[PDB]
């Protein structure tokens, strides 16, 4: 009886239904939520997708439904708990993706039974172990199989693919941990295969399997992020794939030149990713016949020459072009403007000389160019004013060049501008007062390590979308505009190493998402505003997440960097940055910006050092639970160290040196288990150094020049 | 009687014998040689300077003649008198003036034992027709190069040669036709073939060419072959090929990677002068025997110098000028330890001069560093002083600065110091050519050099060409210049030189080009400048690339050394813009006389020279430019100027010259640019030549000139 089976599913499996999705399941079964029936009154499809259901799934309880042909359980928190009751199965579509299944015997069962299965999606689970079983030889209908993003591991069986039914069209094995020699894997007849991906595994080999050439109908072949080695197959090999639209051999270990015979795909090829290998030479001239190519990604290779002009410019339909991290010298080719559909151009980290490309914007058509990225090159001159004509621009990155001169107002007035990134040049001038009023409401304004002068506009408050402001190591003066507190998406504010005066505006406490505040090495006076901690426990993560960054940790003392946006820049260029190459010891962390809290966070990085701030430390500062760096050194702070600082559980760096702090070191600091860099020297501190935690573990230099501190590592208090 | 034939040859054929090559004229006769029998077997009259009319029959009548050597003379073609058989095995009629190709048809029909024949460097005209007779089974060498053959070649021409042929040279003619039409036949024993420097067209090789399995040299240069270089398996047919030249054709596309199939044996490759793009394929790392690689005048780019060429262990000569190679000169190029000649001129190179070749674990063999018309910066590195084998350094048209290290001036074998169009500073050391090499060219014009020209220049007795114009030189011209008897060109314009024009310049036996304009010189015009007139001998300054910019304005433009520089780079130099109207002639230096010449170019304008014009100046018969303008010259214009037969430019303006214009100026047929304005000249304008058609500005500012184009003298 169907009513009974479904009741048995809700009680054994469902452990929590916080949305009451299954409140309708009471007593015909056909009116129940997610349940659909034939006219006979028999269940033929259960759909409980994205239902907030937590439970332990044993498919055998649901498969007992003799007429169940569709089962949708994707987007819940179903764990695994199979019993292998061989209840029999007539499923034709099954989607269990995005759960917490771990026992891969469910796949064995579904492939053994379920001889009418047409599409199965097991992706985005935690299915572990080896792949062993393929759909039963009696299954003659299966077309799509998605096993991607699980924990499959070890070697793929030599005949795993070939054993699949002839009707197979889609097979996705990406995002696992399977290994093996790719040349040993058989695709069998490969009659219907159109989509195949082994991306993001650990698959090796210097040869493709002969069998792969049998897949005459292949349309997307994705073998990226493995360890394939040798040279890319050439000769007549790519003639076997007359329908291929998307190919990726990216992020393997390929070397040599790009075979000219790869152009045999150019009748159909729409997407090509050969990035992240060790390819040398150029894109061969034969690729001029790639009339349908829309996305060409060749970044992170050793390519060189003039192929951007002699080849790429002759590709009419190209929209996305990435050649960063290569060895391409000369000046940016002008013919690149013959590409009238180019939206994204990434030429960062090459050896380009000359001036910035201006031609794209002054073509017979309104320019479609949205992203221009030419960081870490040798471009010189000034930011061309013609860029104003690229009304579609959303992102400009000219960082780490030798650009000079003012920033034309035609940049600040680009309507769609969002990211203005140009740090590590020699740009002069100031920030116009019409920012984000006549130009785009920016998300990022990153102009650190330039020669900018004047005051930060009070119209910076109009940039409500702002996520990241960096103006460090410029020559800005004036006061921090109190209007910064109107920026509620703002997460990172770096103004260190300028000559800013006035107070630290208390309005910075209204910056709801501020997690990184750096005002070091300015001329700020007044008191530490208590409002800087007012968002503690309320901060939400935001869109600053997911950006390339580097962090240079200086290791030369309190007298001897920091966070930088690092899209398209080689780490070598940072080591050789005159500022970085100075301090003897340097460790470069790098990655993508990521939050450590999903909600209810606090500030993460607070550096107010080398100013003239006076007064006492607001007790509220000690409640920033996610704060990792707190540098208040080299100021004129007075009073005591708040006992509330014992609540800085995440703190790693705590610098209070070179102030006029008095009293005792709070014993609750002994409970800071991650504190690895403390400095309280050059104060008026006295009394016992707390015994617990890491406080006894620091070099003597970090307690020096106080008014009678005692206890290890200093001489004992009982002897004085 | 053989003696009777040789005598009938001397008197009937020979018309001049200034060396008395035939004095004793039989086996005792010069060139005549016989067997023990006494039968003529070989007549050798090479390099004899004989003038005559040759009819090979008068010599083939010699029944036993097996060798004939008449190369290096001046024989013309003669009527086909008589008809005898031919027993020749070696025939050499090269470097003569033969015009009738019947001599080839006869040799190909009658000389059936002929092994090697050379008709090269003659004037043989008409179409190629006959191939060596099929009865000839021994002809191994046939050289018909450097003649005047024309029209299409017979399809069967090459294939109709017998099968023992090993060397055929058809180069240096004017033959046309699609290359695919030519049949090579079985091509069993052919090892060297050249069709170079003709007008062959087509986009396919003839299929029969693949039959030449034993080919060691294939030279197809300087034609109109079009398309892409054959790839695939084609070059596998030539497992012995040592030298290949497809240069100066119309090939386009990339260099086939499959051309690397020759790398087991290939020693010489010349693909220059086409429209090739990309780079040398990586597959070429297998070319362990490649000695000479020439890819100049293409459109190549990339780091293949580093990824490929640096891995070629046996290179000695590397030419990549006139390409699109950007970035710094790769340091890995020093891995090429046998590199003798390096030419990277006219690319897009940045960074510093490549000097690493001299710090190898062995003394470098580098003889020629040529990297002109690039964007190099910094200073001439001192590390170049360690390349003790350097003979030629060409760093012109870069952005170099600073002083020229003393280690350069002491390079013992140095001969050509060519670094013009930089911002180099300092001076010429007083120790030039004493501890360093005795130079042939010192070309440093358009720099910022200071000081004086050291008297030590007199030690550079090999000097052919000195250029220091547009510098900041001061002091006097050293009288020691007169010791340079091979000096042909001396350019010192646009400096601040003071003093006299040294009369010792008249001892420069070979001086033909002297430019001292726009200096601060005083004194008199030394008459000795014309003392070599009628005696000048041509010399080794011949055969050098040059450009001449004609301005239509001071010495702006003028003559420059132009090895490895693009004309565009001259058009955009302010050495063009100074005068608004400009035009660029270019070529190779060449004398218009073989002996008994005079000076060719003499510009002394914009100085303060006083006195009268030496009458002797009018006897310079090959002088094409005489500019004495803007000085303080007095006296009259010598009537001897009617002897300046070759003059094109005569500028005598802005002086204080008095008197009449010589009527003999009207006899100067090539005088197209005259200026006599701003003097005290008077009287009629000579009625001859082009003098009545010059603009009024060329006679203005004078004291009573009359006659067309001025108002008539009688009114
Ligand atoms: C193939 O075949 C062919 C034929 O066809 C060939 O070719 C050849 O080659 C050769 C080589 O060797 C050469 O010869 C040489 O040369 C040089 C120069 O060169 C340059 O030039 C030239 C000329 O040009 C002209 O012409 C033409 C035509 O004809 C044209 O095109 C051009 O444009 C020009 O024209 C111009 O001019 C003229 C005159 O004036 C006029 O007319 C007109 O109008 C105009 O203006 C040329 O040709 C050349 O070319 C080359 O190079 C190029 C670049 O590189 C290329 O592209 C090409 O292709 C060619 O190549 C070749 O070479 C190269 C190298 O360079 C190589 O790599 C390759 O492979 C090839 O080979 C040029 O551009 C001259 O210099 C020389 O002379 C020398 O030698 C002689 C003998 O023979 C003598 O007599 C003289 O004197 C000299 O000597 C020297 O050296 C020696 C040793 O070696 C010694 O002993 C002496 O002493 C001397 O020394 C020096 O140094 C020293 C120190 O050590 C001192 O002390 C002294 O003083 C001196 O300085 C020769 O002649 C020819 O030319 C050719 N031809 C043709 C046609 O091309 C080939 O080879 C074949 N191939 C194969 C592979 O086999
Ligand atoms: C072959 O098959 C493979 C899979 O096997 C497939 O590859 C996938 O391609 C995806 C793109 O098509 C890609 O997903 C996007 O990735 C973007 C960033 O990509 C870079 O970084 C990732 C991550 O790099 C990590 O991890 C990799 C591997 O794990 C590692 O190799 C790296 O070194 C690096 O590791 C480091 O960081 C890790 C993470 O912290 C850390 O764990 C490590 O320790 C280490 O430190 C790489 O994969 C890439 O190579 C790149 O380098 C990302 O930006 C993007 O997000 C956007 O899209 C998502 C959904 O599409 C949205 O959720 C998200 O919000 C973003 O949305 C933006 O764009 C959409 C439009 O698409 C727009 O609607 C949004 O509004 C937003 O717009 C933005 O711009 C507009 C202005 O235009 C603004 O207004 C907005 O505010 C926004 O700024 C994607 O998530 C995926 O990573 C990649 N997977 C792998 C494994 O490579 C490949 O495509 C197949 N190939 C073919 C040819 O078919
Ligand atoms: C901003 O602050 C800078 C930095 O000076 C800091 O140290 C000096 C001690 O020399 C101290 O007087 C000042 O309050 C800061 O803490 C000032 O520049 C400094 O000016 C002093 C004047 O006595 C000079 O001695 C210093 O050499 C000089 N620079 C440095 C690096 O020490 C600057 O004048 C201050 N004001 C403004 C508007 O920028
Ligand atoms: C903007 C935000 C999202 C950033 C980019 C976030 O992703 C990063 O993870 C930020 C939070 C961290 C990157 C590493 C950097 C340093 C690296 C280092 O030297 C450590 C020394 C010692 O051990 C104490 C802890 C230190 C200071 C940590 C503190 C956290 C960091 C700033
Ligand atoms: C060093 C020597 C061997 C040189 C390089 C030799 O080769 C060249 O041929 C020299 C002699 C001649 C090249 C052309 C040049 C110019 C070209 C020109 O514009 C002419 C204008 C007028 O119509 C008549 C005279 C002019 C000035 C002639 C005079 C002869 C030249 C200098
Ligand atoms: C199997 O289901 C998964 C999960 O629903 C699909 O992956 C999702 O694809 C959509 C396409 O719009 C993305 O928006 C989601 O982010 C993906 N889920 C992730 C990344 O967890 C997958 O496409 C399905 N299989 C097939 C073959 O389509
Ligand atoms: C600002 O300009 C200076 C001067 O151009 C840059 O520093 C010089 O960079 C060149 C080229 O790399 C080096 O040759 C010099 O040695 C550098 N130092 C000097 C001239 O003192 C500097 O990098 C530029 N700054 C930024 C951030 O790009
Ligand atoms: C965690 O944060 C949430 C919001 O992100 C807090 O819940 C509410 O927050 C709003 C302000 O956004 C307050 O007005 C409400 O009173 C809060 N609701 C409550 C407490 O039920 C929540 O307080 C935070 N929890 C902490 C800091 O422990
Ligand atoms: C080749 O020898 C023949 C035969 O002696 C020469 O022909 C005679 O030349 C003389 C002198 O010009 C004439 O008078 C005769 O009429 C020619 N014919 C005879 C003798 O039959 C011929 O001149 C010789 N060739 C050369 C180049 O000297
Ligand atoms: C080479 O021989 C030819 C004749 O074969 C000579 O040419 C003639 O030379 C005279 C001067 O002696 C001129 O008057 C004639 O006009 C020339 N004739 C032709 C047809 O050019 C030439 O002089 C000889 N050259 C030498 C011996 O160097
Ligand atoms: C001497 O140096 C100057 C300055 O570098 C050169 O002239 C400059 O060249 C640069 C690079 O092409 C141009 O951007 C400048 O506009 C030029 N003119 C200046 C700075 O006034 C000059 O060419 C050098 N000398 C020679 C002979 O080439
Ligand atoms: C052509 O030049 C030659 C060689 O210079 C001159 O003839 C000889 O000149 C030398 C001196 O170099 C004298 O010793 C000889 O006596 C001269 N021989 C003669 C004149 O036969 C010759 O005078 C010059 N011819 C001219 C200028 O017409
Ligand atoms: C002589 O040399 C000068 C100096 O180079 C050339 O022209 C000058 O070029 C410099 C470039 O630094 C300028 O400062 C001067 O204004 C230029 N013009 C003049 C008239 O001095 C000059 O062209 C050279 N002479 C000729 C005839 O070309
Ligand atoms: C698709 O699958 C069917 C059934 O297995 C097979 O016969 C056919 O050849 C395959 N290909 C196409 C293009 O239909
Ligand atoms: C020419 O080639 C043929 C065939 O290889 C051979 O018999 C003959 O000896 C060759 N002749 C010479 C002179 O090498
Ligand atoms: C130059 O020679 C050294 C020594 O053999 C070698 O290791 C290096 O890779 C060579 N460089 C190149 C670019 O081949």
């Amino acid at each position: 009886n169907d009513t009974a089976l479904l009741t048995a599913f809700k009680q054994t499996s469902i452990k929590s239904d916080p949305t009451n999705f299954l409140g309708n399941w009471r007593y015909d079964p056909c009116t129940w939520r997610g349940v659909s029936c034939s006219s006979d009154g028999r269940v033929i499809g259960l759909d409980l997708r994205n239902g907030g259901l937590t439970g332990t799934l044993n498919l055998n309880n649901l498969t007992a439904l003799s007429n169940l042909r569709s089962l949708y359980l994707q987007g819940n928190n179903f764990s695994s708990g199979d019993s292998s009751s061989s209840s029999g199965c007539s499923l034709e579509v099954l989607d269990l993706s995005s759960n917490s299944l771990t026992d891969s015997s469910i796949v064995d069962y579904v492939f053994s039974t379920c001889l009418n299965l047409v599409s199965v999606n097991f992706s985005h689970n935690k299915l572990a172990g080896k792949l062993k079983s393929s759909p039963s030889a009696s299954n003659k209908r299966i077309t799509t199989v998605d096993l991607s993003n699980n924990r499959f591991s070890d070697e793929i069986p030599e005949t795993f693919i070939a054993d699949f039914p002839n009707s197979l069209k889609h097979l996705d094995l990406s995002g696992n941990n399977v290994t093996g020699d790719f040349s040993r894997l058989s695709f069998g007849l490969c009659e219907n295969l159109t989509v195949f991906s082994l991306s993001q595994n650990s698959i090796s080999g210097d040869r493709f399997p002969v069998s792969l050439s049998n897949c005459k109908l292949l349309e997307t072949l994705n073998l990226s992020r493995n360890s394939l080695i040798g040279k890319i197959p050439g000769d007549d090999y790519w003639g076997n794939f007359q329908n291929l639209r998307q190919l990726s051999l990216a992020h393997n270990l390929y070397s040599g030149e790009i075979p000219p015979e790869l152009s045999l795909l150019c009748r159909t090829l729409e997407v090509l990713d050969l990035s992240g290998n060790s390819l040398t030479g150029q894109l061969p001239q034969s690729f001029t016949s790639c009339g349908s190519l829309q996305s060409l990604n060749l970044g992170n290779n050793k390519l060189s020459g003039d192929f951007l002009s002699t080849v790429v410019s002759k590709l009419s339909r190209i929209t996305n072009l990435y050649l960063p991290f290569n060895n391409i010298s000369g000046s940016v080719p002008i013919s690149l403007t013959n590409c009238s559909n180019l939206r994204v151009l990434d030429l960062s980290s090459n050896e380009f000389t000359g001036e910035v490309p201006s031609g794209f914007c002054s073509l017979q058509s309104s320019s479609v160019l949205e992203k221009l990225l030419i960081a870490n090159n040798y471009l010189s001159g000034t930011v061309p004013v013609e860029l104003g004509k690229c009304k579609s621009l959303k992102t400009i990155d000219l960082s780490f060049n030798a650009l000079t001169g003012l920033i034309p107002k035609e940049i600040w007035t680009l309507p769609k501008l969002s990211d203005l990134v140009m740090w590590a040049n020699n740009l002069t001038g100031g920030i116009p007062e019409s920012i984000c009023v006549d130009g785009g409401n920016l998300e990022t304004l990153i102009l650190n390590n330039n020669l900018l002068t004047g005051s930060l506009p009070e119209s910076i408050s109009k940039c409500t979308n702002m996520l990241w402001i960096s103006l460090s190591s410029n020559l800005l003066t004036g006061e921090i505009p109190v209007g910064i507190g109107k920026l509620e998406k703002l997460a990172i504010l770096q103004l260190g190493n300028n000559s800013l005066t006035g107070n630290i505006p208390s309005e910075l406490g209204n910056c709801k998402n501020l997690i990184w505040l750096d005002l070091n090495s300015n001329n700020l006076t007044g008191n530490l505003p208590g409002e800087l901690a007012s968002q503690a426990g309320l901060v939400m993560p935001g869109s600053v997440s997911g950006k390339q960054f580097a962090f240079v940790r200086n290791e030369g003392g309190t007298d001897c960097g920091g966070l930088v946006e690092f899209e398209g820049i080689r780490a070598e260029r940072l080591e050789h940055f005159p500022m970085v190459h100075s301090c003897p010891k340097t460790r470069i962390y790098s990655g993508m910006t990521m939050y450590m809290f999903s909600s209810n966070g606090s500030m993460i990085y607070l550096d107010l050092s080398y100013n003239a701030v006076s007064g006492s430390i607001p007790l509220g500062y000690g409640a920033m639970g996610y704060l990792q760096v707190l540098n208040l050194g080299h100021n004129l702070l007075t009073g005591t160290i708040p006992d509330s600082f014992g609540g800085l559980k995440a703190i790693g760096v705590l610098d209070l040196s070179h102030n006029d702090l008095q009293g005792f070191l709070p014993g609750s600091l002994g409970g800071l288990s991650f504190l690895s860099d403390l400095d309280v020297s050059n104060n008026n501190l006295t009394g016992p150094i707390p015994f617990g935690g890491q406080l006894t573990t620091f070099p003597l230099t970090r307690y020096a020049n106080n008014s009678g501190l005692c206890g290890v590592p200093l001489p004992p208090c009982s002897s004085g």
